[PDB]
């Protein structure tokens, strides 16, 4: 898992213009890069996820190519990260996914086990943490979950 900095713990879609150039600064201090000018890519995520590698290459031919690169894995990453928290809580969107993993900081088993915790609060009727307590113990079954619940309505 690429070590990002919790500042850009976000999607790249969601950074901002501040964001994208502290991924340029942490990139070319993490990765030795050549100097990076904060004024090339002075852009936000949406726009930098738009740019080719022949664009990249255009605003630091002497980084673009590693630059792009490491935009590839960040991508690849997280939807990968999609992907596991879509195969652990069947019908979740996309976009339910992505802004789970939002809501822990792109941490895929704790956006499952939340997704988890919230469909069951709704059962319970009772805390957060008796949910919590509730998964854990049938090892984050829903289905033995509920069904302890549901005797007890
Ligand atoms: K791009
Ligand atoms: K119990
Ligand atoms: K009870």
């Amino acid at each position: 898992s690429i070590r990002l900095p919790a500042h850009l713990r976000l999607q790249p879609i969601y950074w901002s213009r501040d964001d994208v150039a502290q991924w340029l600064k942490w990139a070319e201090n993490e990765f030795s890069l050549s100097p990076i000018d904060s004024n090339t890519f002075e852009m936000n995520g949406k726009a930098l996820l738009e740019l080719t590698k022949e664009d990249f290459r255009y605003r630091s031919p002497h980084s673009g190519d590693e630059l792009y690169e490491l935009l590839q894995h960040i991508l690849k990453e997280v939807q990968r990260k999609i992907m596991e928290v879509e195969l652990s809580v069947h019908g979740v969107t996309h976009q339910e996914a992505q802004t789970a993993l939002g809501a822990t900081g792109g941490d895929v088993v704790s956006a499952i086990r939340n997704l988890k915790v919230d469909q069951l609060f709704h059962l319970s009727s009772r805390s957060r943490a008796d949910a919590w307590r509730i998964l854990e113990h049938y090892q984050w079954d829903l289905s033995a979950a509920s069904r302890y619940v549901l005797a007890r309505p």
